[PDB]
């Protein structure tokens, strides 16, 4: 699958909020461009003379994520994050000379991300009290992976000292996007477990981070509310499940083929995470079924 890289696989089934610590310094920004970030301002300036209701935000920034030796205490995991920008991605990631920026980024800095805006995504594998995975359809009408299957998720906009706050807005957003999208109450929901960080090479490397979480509500209560809310309740277009035994092999299925990048990681990480089991009872033949 070369339009995904895995950056990391946490440990234990998954990390919790307690047991990460971010590190937000202008150090792990972007670096500026070339021949100058006005570029930058063109691509947003010719943009705004098309669409001039489009508005910009900021985002994180992942710059790298360094896990701890496995088995040990204390803090597991530490995430190097700046600060980007809506207006930075469309100029540098979303860019047709992207793969140029990359280049010239291994070439100055060692590092092919370092001229990229890189904005830090959140998705989820989640999971339903009667074992599915919950799976939406995107608009074909849209700008990125028209037509494609996702999975609940987006891009946390900001507001260990600073480090611990921006922690819990990440695990906090992945939360908020389920619920503004699927329209399920909040106190359905587990605290989300960090899987992993997965890379998406189809937009010049940009990361998500890829959380499971639990909800008490059934896959047939799942699609009432997702439903309930009407057409302008949600981005997506459809709603659909796939049972926990069956999502093992979606990567030799029909399905896999119609997945965005980013719902790729997710389930890749799931697998790798939450499945596999590593003792003698899941282990056996007849609960772990060979090929
Ligand atoms: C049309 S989209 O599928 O929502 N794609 C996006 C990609 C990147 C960003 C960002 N972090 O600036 C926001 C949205």
């Amino acid at each position: 699958d070369p339009e995904v890289t895995l950056l990391l696989q946490c440990p234990g089934g998954g990390l919790p909020q307690e047991q990460i610590q971010a590190e937000l310094s202008p150090a792990h920004d972007r670096r500026p461009l070339p021949g100058g970030d006005e570029a930058i301002t063109a691509i947003w300036e010719t943009r705004l003379k098309a669409q001039p209701w489009l508005f910009d935000a900021p985002k994180f920034r992942l710059h790298s994520a360094t896990l701890a030796p496995i088995g040990s205490r204390g803090p597991q995991l530490l995430l190097r994050l700046g600060l980007t920008s809506y207006r930075d991605f469309l100029g540098t990631n979303w860019s047709s000379s992207a793969a140029w920026l990359r280049q010239q980024g291994a070439t100055d800095w060692g590092d092919t991300q370092a001229y990229l805006a890189d904005p830090l995504g959140v998705g989820a594998a989640l999971a339903t009290a009667d074992d599915f995975l919950v799976f939406l359809r995107r608009s074909r009408q849209v700008a990125e992976a028209p037509g494609l299957v996702d999975v609940p998720g987006g891009h946390p906009e900001p507001q260990d000292l600073a480090g611990q706050l921006v922690v819990h807005e990440l695990f906090s957003s992945v939360l908020q996007e389920i619920c503004d999208e699927v329209n399920l109450p909040l106190l359905t929901l587990s605290q989300p477990l960090l899987l992993g960080i997965a890379r998406n090479e189809t937009s010049a490397g940009r990361a998500s981070a890829e959380f499971y979480v639990q909800c008490s509500l059934t896959s047939e209560q799942v699609r009432k509310h997702y439903l309930s809310g009407g057409p302008e309740a949600h981005e997506s277009t459809g709603i659909f499940f796939v049972e926990t035994q069956n999502v093992r092999r979606l990567p030799e299925t029909e399905m896999w083929a119609e997945l965005c990048p980013s719902a790729k990681g997710a389930i890749i990480l799931y697998n790798r995470v939450q499945g596999s089991p590593t003792g003698a009872a899941l282990g056996s033949p007849a609960l772990l079924p060979p090929l």
